[PDB]
């Protein structure tokens, strides 16, 4: 017997391949996926004539190029790994408590919940890799399975295993781009040796790892100079649409009574002897809204180990320092 | 009181920082490591004056640049993640059964055993990222903790979790480079539409995912053409120092009686319902040497699910096809 199928790697371009029913899909084409399931070792099963197949191996020159333009430069196990994740995360629930989406707790995915909910608050954000954008747009439309699977694929997350939210958030942002002007100017100087300016722009200006408050970010750093004197590092200019600050689990008392400038923050929970639980939290109304994967809580004060903290747009100059 | 310390991110360049005993290391410097252990939240502990500290946060312009030149472009959680792994994999054993090193079974690291043992057989291989080379040279000298920790860091492997050997092997090789000439020429053609040649070189020529035998790699692929006729894909020229072929767990009968051309291969073991066990195997003498993380076995025949397969240097032209 003989059947003919449609073969794609992107869902846009298709080629027709004629297959017999003696050999396996593996020996005839390569690693093929049909509606989620891997069928590489199976014999072309009669009734599946004229169906679309997603290929992962033995890509043609045209397929390799289109694969690169859509996903960017990825390792050759990326597709199999991405398709497997799409099928695995299909039974995951997004719940919307008062018009805010959150990922339900399933198979240690609370780190993803923190990643997604933090990404939702970032404005003027665009992904340079086309496949991420299409999935990002789908996610914003209510269909988030592609985005989750891609984030796990690019982050090299395995299904079922716990992971780091900050780690994943920074790796995802590396693939993103800002739609407006951002500027960050650091000043390194010595009273004898002179002045040096370091300028960052784009998402580079909007992200910082080391400090978790804006007062600490603007503070002056001092160490020994080449000349034997003193060197100083301090922020001079800062113009952003928003500011994300990150650090390791750092215990802080968070209070609404002081009216904090930050909009939201992530929290690592559980003792260091048994690690793997994240919580997203937003400041809305006069309260702290705690999002523990589906469930929602409210407190005015909270002593917690904060990791990532998101601030509004900065517009600052070092006031006569 | 007041103490002064040496701060590095590379072990080469050091700056002197003067620290008081009121604040934490975190608020004064940032994320600091001393002899493996994270001490960011601790108060500068008196006797640790004039000691070297490894910093992960709040890097100076000079530190950021040197960090980039040594490790390449990495996400801002890379250092903390790398230092934590160095301390974690310190109690791992390399055993040498008849002048061949293998990584002992510990915390599901059998995938690393396969990765390392396969890398050991690759000749004329050099890493473009300086930190990988220094660790690779250390590894070859008998000290492998740095290399393992780096591979886990770049592969985004977590300590204790199982992982994919092919996945890791391809991501590691992406950072490598060949010290000689390699060439791979694929020919895509149609009898009506014409001929098109696709040329690959370097490690690109020495690696292929899709087929696991050289006969299949040289075989002709056929599908429907744009013109309505037939398109063909076939390898024409192939000159390499060695050839690595990869595929998913594929059940094969491996026999020494046929005298196979391949030197070594990796095997995925265990049912798909409970995944996570790899085995490295080399053909030496008249037998198959099975390396199951420390332990060694011998058989003449073996029905197993092969993944990666390594061949000697290719020198081939399509013989009047
Ligand atoms: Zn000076
Ligand atoms: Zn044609």
């Amino acid at each position: 017997l003989t059947i003919e199928v449609l073969v794609t790697v992107d869902g846009v371009n298709f080629r027709t391949v004629v297959l017999n029913n003696k050999n396996t899909y593996r020996s005839q084409l390569g690693c093929v996926f049909f509606n989620g399931a891997d069928i590489s070792d199976t014999i072309p099963d009669e009734k599946q004539n004229g169906h679309s197949l997603y290929l992962a191996d033995n890509l043609t020159a045209d397929e390799t190029k289109a694969l690169k333009e859509l996903y960017g430069p990825v390792d050759p196990t990326f597709l199999h790994r991405f398709y497997s994740l799409k099928a695995a995360v299909h039974g995951w629930k997004m719940v919307v408590c008062d018009k805010v989406r959150s990922l339900k707790l399933s198979d240690n995915n609370c780190y993803l919940n923190a990643v997604i909910m933090t990404l939702d608050l970032l404005k003027d954000i665009k992904f340079v890799i086309p496949a991420l954008q299409h999935a990002f747009m789908k996610h914003k439309g209510g269909d988030s399975t592609d985005f989750i699977a891609l984030i796990m694929a690019y982050g090299n997350c395995t299904f079922g295993a716990p992971d780091d939210a900050s780690r994943l958030l920074h790796t995802v942002l590396a693939k993103a781009e800002l739609c407006c002007s951002a500027r960050m100017v650091w000043r390194e100087w010595c009273n004898v040796c002179g002045i040096k300016d370091v300028v960052l722009q784009g998402l580079k200006a909007c992200c910082y790892v080391g400090v978790q408050t804006v007062e600490d970010l603007r503070a002056r750093m001092t160490y020994v100079c080449q000349c034997g004197g003193e060197r100083h590092r301090q922020l001079v200019e800062h113009t952003t649409p928003w500011l994300l600050l990150s650090g390791t689990p750092n215990e802080k008392l968070v209070t609404t009574s002081t009216a904090p400038d930050f909009v939201a923050f992530n929290v690592f929970q559980g003792i260091e002897t048994a690690v793997g639980h994240y919580v997203h939290a937003r400041l809305k109304g006069g309260l702290i809204l705690k999002f523990d994967s589906g469930t929602v809580s409210k407190t005015s004060d909270w002593k917690c180990k904060v990791t990532d903290v998101l601030f509004p747009g900065q517009k600052y100059s070092s006031d006569c320092n």
